[PDB]
């Protein structure tokens, strides 16, 4: 497999190339085409350009009936998609087929329809001569949008960042992770087949310090930057367009609390925290690393949750009752494995997992990881402060609902949390006082496209989704007529 | 001892004052405690612990009425205020009493009643199982929102900051210029004497970099930094904030156009860039600094505007007819006359100005320049591309619509644009082509506090105004119920 | 005491007068003249002229000053209203004035506080020519508004009507019942104090048919009917303004359901069902009249209900512990009594109250009735399907959730329903499945000034409230301009 | 050709039958079956029972995605659609191929997407114990939707009203016109073939008074009645849903001006005021039938509108050139030439027309009318005054801005006014003073359906479009949760 840029409407190479490799295995599955500095230039020209060709003059309509396009040339591809995503990451086909790329699909479909029911203000004023002023407010597009991803949920959060910007008119260019480059490229073979013109979408392969990353967000010619990844990563991108002033929204790391009341439903609580601990092994920004379960139920839930997670099958991701594929990469589980090590000596009791599977086969030159749950650590323990972003809980018992608060709040991150109560008071009292811009009762990870979504504290800076996106991704301006 | 910092609930001093400068004869006119780290510290940890107390507790109603309170006090001292902002800036009294202190206290009044008024959203899906689930969202105060204001406009554009910070139940540190502290510290006094419980607003003295300005930007206590001056001064708040990926919002420097049609009104046109260009003897953003009059008009419209601006008063801020005061101090008045002198070794013809005034009285100890007009510069000149900041513009014709368009559109800023044209087809459509967050046509400086306001490009990150101030203002969270 | 009509700023006497009986012990009150044909033309006349006067030049910011003016004159004659709502309706002084006054000055500064930020919109669209076109809306006056209202809670219900009239701009002719003539006769004095433009507000007294009511329903110079009372008044109503197509908006009648779970907590819904069905005698429109209680709990709830029925004092308003006045009227009461008889002769078990109270005092001469509540009848008993009005409900079991929500349903009204549970899920499933406009689960009658208010089936027709309000009394245009 | 009516899934014939006429040539289209009162009860309980089938149970995305199957069914049958439209009304074909189908299905596609993006509110509260309260609201289906259409743009208007019924999970009975039944017969197969559950779409055929029209409006099973028709047909309704208090939105007749400032552009307008006149033969209720002129410019406008319209070429739906085809039928023409005869006898000059065409073919035997301009009526005439809805217009000079303004108000019909002039401050100023609910500067019937449409005085009640359709077809619901 080759995996080329796609610069002003045609595929290149570039003079350094990388290896993509399959986290089941540890084999070669395709070689990527490094951007340098000069193909950045290339394709924020090319993007500049654009908005002044044919994209710039469709109407709203036209543009969001091209977009509804590009949605049927994923479904029309479907496969081609769930076995890149696949490929790249190793996650069970089973969630690529019913989230990823149908979630990918919805993207484009959302923010077309969005595009078009959008609208926006008139204010009237009264003046001094009594013949009054209106002021009305326009939507236009931004410019060209830099977007920057994160190999998690490779094709889902590529397509969250580009549909509003193309809903929007903007043009495009983008770097989906190193790790994971092959959906975004075939992405590209989409828009290229359903007559996206040339310099309207560009695709750029590489890294990020001192490489396509960084040039990207060193670019005078873009007008914004939107990012998803590690937290420092979006501080130093945010250092990066400071001179240039360039807009900005981040949704960066956590460390995500799950509440497990007393009143909570135990049976479908135990199922909920399995599945918010162990998705996509542990590597969902949204994943629940800190758990507080009531000390009337703490140890029954700690039981039943261990004996949950040591059912989990870990394999193939096309095997039959697969529930958790590898870790990304070895780089990745390496980072994983010491914060292993770290726990025992912070003091926890490993209720379970805490190594890797022994399969005996190819998976063995794999990464992959057990499922880990920890009791016994501190609030303080460097293993329940800091993102792991691996399969892996700390559950610690409480017993006040406002200690319980001050706990889940007490943490440099404010992404998501997660309760468990049957209690209607309790819900809605408590979600509202923790610090997050996510919160969950009595499930996880369900997703409505038209909520504003994105953190506190170190876990952002801005929200997308709805109304959100349709703003951010574009010039809001105000026209003022004296009358 | 004349001017102190107010930190949790009591005016204090500080190791080192400065001195307060009148810039209408060059006299001290008060002592400056400068806050030092500590006290900024002192100040954020106030703020941060305000939030947990009576404030915290208040309902949105009560919250509204504590807020519509302290405009009743700055109004119960408006003559007060109005001397305070004439002594540290020159101004007109007849400007301080019908712009500047009326509009402080709207800004207020009017984010008291959106905090009243405003609300959230709800949204409804369908779930696998069949039952459903509910996503709302609140406002939550964001935390502790930092402020940082400029001289040109003290006390209104610290209000417009400080009003819907607190309207959004935010605490509240602020450090208004070192040129113009006056009216913010009795503005302390009158929060004081409505009963606002301490640590809620806190005023800190000082200079930007290596004085309170910075340190406020670098404490990790704050939530959000929103900030009014200088592009240059933005980008380096940007990096500042950027480990804390804190929440920002820019309105930054413009070099505003002017553009009159052969079809405006021609007299309302140059009464209209007369107040555009010299208002604040130029010192607002808004100003404009550039004008495009169309070839036909021409010479009429520049011999008129050297008419109107001959007329203008210089002088004290109570005498007789004035129409324009000083320049803000003597350091800004140095730069200024550096770009006037830049404009003749450019090639500029000086149609009127270009100097400073001789009064042969104390005024010359003062700060004052000549409203300027210049012409003959090309589109390249930097005395045609950088912002000045002064009572000057240079007038430029042209021939067609799209070349104007082109022309106002080449700059790195974009905050205003005014257009003058009788031509229905021509306004609408001109103006949504002008790359600027605000565009004005037949006026200038029209003001709705609901209507989105900022730039684009240099001139601003964000929005803020009726809406746009609720959000950034506020944390948005979503919540969502599994039924 | 002596009621005067107002109209085009005059206080004027009529051919005819009327006695405004105290309902506490039958004394005369005052005399009240009452409007015919010829005075409610020349008050429609004058509310239509007034429209091109003083009132219609006002700014928004200006006429909603006005409006908090009339408020504040309210406020400063506070005491004075009680009296006047306590003398017509008997109603507790305690409740007259912590509620009923307070509310209705609310009514006049919420109004105005949304008449402020209150905006419209601006679509973009694209026409064949490539130059597009922009469509905008703006709210207008829609005219002159005709109030027509009960006697249950007067001067709250009157000024939620009266306050959005006047806020968006309108001309007022309201006919308060001829029950209640007090409160209005006197917020009359407060406009005419306050510099209400002559012609503005209209107060007009009189009865239904053949009467003030009627004409106004009738009169072609009216530009919208709002009406609050019975629904067959309602269904009259409609067909007297059908000719002239008016605008209308209807608040009608009810037969409320109170439904409690077995999960609720007992105590309280015990104490909230109390409120529901005796707040003000049983004389609001939202009162549960009907009341399902699990059969698990139902003897337990009727036995607790019983004895805190039976601990409600029935007095003076000015008693000491009083808890109810009397009804409104004799006529009513002698309605009322007869379906105490009714649900006798029906099968019901009277668990308590079913006739009158004896005083040996004036208020045998009153309009007294004793708390009551039923048992034992079908759901197809009249007592238990036609709205009665007293302070009276009828308890009957369940078992099901579908089975209970099947019952509320089942009813020719719906306009309110409350529901006790203390179950999350439970809550918000069962509350979106029942057919009314308002839901309150766990509480009653809390009310948010900017929530959609009314009734589907009989109980109504329009939402008032909120951008309710700001939208049913304007004129929505939209103004399409070619490019 | 036969027209059943489609009834619970089946099409069903009926006792009787009446003629459908080709306007063309007077001939026999097709029978069509008249439903009687009880197969209009049988319609609307299958309606009812379908509400809580399938139906009922799809989430909003699915039945969005049904709704637009519907669509694109329309679409696959699109020259059928076409055929038929023309058959019935002698539309022009080129017309009904790029007005009159397409919008039939953008009402589909539109009203589907907007049911995909709508939400509701969120209001937070606080109570006195401190806790709070959440008030949520949601949107519901109305329950069944009674809809009664027009003969003037049969299949456009028709879904104009069953498009947002469906949108918002209604079930609908739907009675079009008796003089243009074929495309709705069409649609009911597409609703069919399309999978539309059985009971949701019901079309019932037939007259208004004594027929299927009345007994649909009379029906207690109804939740809403939706019409577009005259303004005494309207009232009429009114009357008679209005003891079951049913929604009602109501758009009707119009006498709508055009008004010509001195600073239009004279040809555009010319060719402006010649499509709002004689568009569809005059008979769209959008058109102007009252014009004025300003005097400066009227004699040039008159003979420029008289040779523009001598231009146009009636004949046959696909004759080469034609601009108008016949009225609907000779019962309609037979009115026209009343008033044709009347304005005559009322001192009408006719500058053009006033006649019916002479083919000397089978066209005489249809019910074709002249293109008909009058001069010299006064404003009180009843030329001028009564909605004609034939292909005529008179024609007044004015002098003044506020007198034509008053000229254009003075009339019972609020609908819509088309202004036209090259004045930025004029088109503005005059809009918002026009009486009506639609303004069109420089344009005429440009459409966005996002738009509030709707009329004053009697011209309508209520307004649709965007989401006053969304909440007119809703129950809109507030569910109170205290914490
Ligand atoms: N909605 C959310 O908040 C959300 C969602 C998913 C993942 N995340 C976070 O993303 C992280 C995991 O993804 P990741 O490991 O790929 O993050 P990674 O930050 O370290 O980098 C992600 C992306 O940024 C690029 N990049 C790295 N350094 C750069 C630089 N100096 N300049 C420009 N670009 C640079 C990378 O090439 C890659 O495309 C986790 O911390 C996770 O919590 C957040
Ligand atoms: N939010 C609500 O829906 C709400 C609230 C409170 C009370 N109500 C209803 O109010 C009713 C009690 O008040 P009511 O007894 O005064 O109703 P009442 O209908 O018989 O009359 C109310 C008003 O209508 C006038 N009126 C009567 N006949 C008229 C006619 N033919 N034409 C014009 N006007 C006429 C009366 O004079 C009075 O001013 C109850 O049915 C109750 O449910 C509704
Ligand atoms: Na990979
Ligand atoms: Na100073
Ligand atoms: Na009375
Ligand atoms: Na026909």
């Amino acid at each position: 497999s080759q995996l080329l840029n796609y610069i002003d409407g045609n595929f290149v190479t570039s003079a350094s190339s990388f290896a993509n490799i399959n986290p089941v295995n540890g084999k070669l599955i395709s070689d990527v085409f490094e951007a340098d500095a000069k193909q950045v230039n290339e394709a924020v020209v090319a993007a500049q350009n654009a908005l002044k060709g044919p994209w710039g003059k469709l109407s709203v309509q036209d543009r969001a009936a091209l977009i509804h396009k590009i949605a049927d040339g994923i479904q029309a591809r479907f496969e081609e998609f769930v076995a890149a995503e696949v490929a790249d990451t190793g996650r069970p086909v089973h969630q690529a087929r019913t989230l990823d790329i149908p979630r990918a699909i919805a993207n484009f479909r959302t923010f077309a329809d969005l595009a078009k029911t959008s609208h926006t203000d008139l204010f009237e004023m009264s003046t001094s001569d009594g013949s009054g002023a209106l002021n009305y407010t326009v939507r236009k597009p931004l410019g060209v949008i830099g977007v920057i991803s994160p190999w998690n949920l490779p094709l889902l959060l590529f397509t969250w960042k580009v549909a509003p910007a193309l809903a929007c008119g903007n043009t495009v260019v983008a770097k989906p992770s190193e790790e994971s480059p092959s959906s975004a490229t075939l992405l590209a073979e989409v828009m290229h087949d359903a007559g996206v013109p040339p310099g309207v979408f560009n695709l750029i392969h590489g890294f990020g310090k001192d490489s396509a990353g960084e040039f990207l967000t060193q670019h005078p010619g873009i007008s914004a930057l939107t990012f998803t990844g590690e937290s420092k990563t979006g501080s130093t991108i945010m250092k990066a367009v400071a001179d240039g002033v360039k807009e900005v929204s981040f949704a960066l790391g956590g460390k995500n609390a799950a509440v497990v009341f007393a009143d909570a439903d135990l049976d479908a609580a135990i199922e909920g925290v399995l599945r918010s601990s162990f998705t996509n092994s542990g590597q969902v920004c949204l994943c629940s690393e800190r758990v507080y379960v009531h000390r009337s139920i703490f140890d029954e839930f700690v039981s039943g949750l261990k004996v949950e997670a040591e059912r989990l099958v870990v394999g193939y991701p096309d095997q039959d009752g697969v529930n958790m594929g590898p870790l990304i990469s070895h780089g990745h589980r390496d980072k994983v494995l010491s914060y292993y090590r770290l726990a025992v000596d912070e003091g926890a009791t490993v209720v379970t997992g805490g190594g890797v599977p022994k399969f005996n086969d190819e998976r063995d030159q794999g990464a992959y990881v057990q499922p880990t749950i920890w009791t016994g650590l501190s609030d303080k323990a460097r293993c329940v402060t800091e993102e792991i972003f691996g399969p892996v809980c700390h559950i610690s018992p409480f017993d006040d609902e406002d200690e319980v608060i001050n706990r889940v709040n007490d943490s440099n991150y404010g992404l998501a949390c997660a309760i468990w109560t049957t209690n209607l008071s309790r819900a809605h009292r408590v979600s509202r006082q923790i610090h997050v811009g996510l919160v969950w009762v009595n499930t996880w990870y369900l997703r409505d496209l038209r909520t504003p979504f994105g953190g506190v504290k170190l876990s952002g800076l801005g929200r997308e989704g709805g109304r959100f996106s349709m703003d951010f991704y574009s010039d809001i301006a105000n026209i003022c007529i004296k009358i």
